[PDB]
């Protein structure tokens, strides 16, 4: 575990990570994607050697022995609300559930379903919610990958309100 474990937001590509691992927005098909998954394919491609998996699910596949975290969040366009928000929660479930198995001291983390999956909706408050729910038991370093200059510092606020 990490002697003081800690919530840090950095606006950067994740494929450019300083953690022990990796999640990826992925899609449940495994295909390369586009966003932060094309990031991903393109850094890692070895770890999409059957990497597909459900919806509300992480499954983890080694590029080296770098671990990638393959994490599905809905796509709010094909999900109600209610569905959605139900399988958002389980996916960062799963991540926990890995971070754990792997014996990491950090992970870098994307909020999912929040680009093209949003549906057009403003998830910011709503995903990392549902990360600080399932990340908050773990004793990993958590590093949190974003793009946008107003996200970087409504996430930062969010992680200090705690504090
Ligand atoms: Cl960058
Ligand atoms: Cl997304
Ligand atoms: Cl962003």
């Amino acid at each position: 575990g990490a002697m003081a474990p800690s919530y840090r937001v950095k606006r950067m590509d994740i494929a450019k990570n300083d953690e022990e691992c990796v999640v990826n927005a992925a899609n449940p098909r495994g295909l390369p994607g586009d966003g932060v998954c094309k990031a991903v394919y393109k850094k890692w491609p070895e770890s999409f050697k059957n990497s597909a998996t459900p919806v509300g699910t992480a499954k983890t596949v080694m590029c080296g022995t770098y671990p990638v975290i393959h994490a599905v969040g809905p796509n709010f366009s094909n999900y109600t609300e209610s569905e959605g928000d139900r399988e958002l929660a389980a996916a960062y479930r799963e991540v926990a559930k890995e971070v754990t198995r792997l014996g990491v001291n950090s992970v870098a983390i994307p909020l999912l379903s929040t680009g093209v999956y949003s549906g057009g909706k403003d998830r910011l408050t709503q995903s990392l919610n549902h990360l600080f729910t399932a990340m908050d038991s773990t004793d990993a370093d958590v590093v949190i990958y974003c793009r946008d200059k107003e996200w970087e510092k409504k996430i930062s606020e969010a992680i200090q309100m705690r504090t």
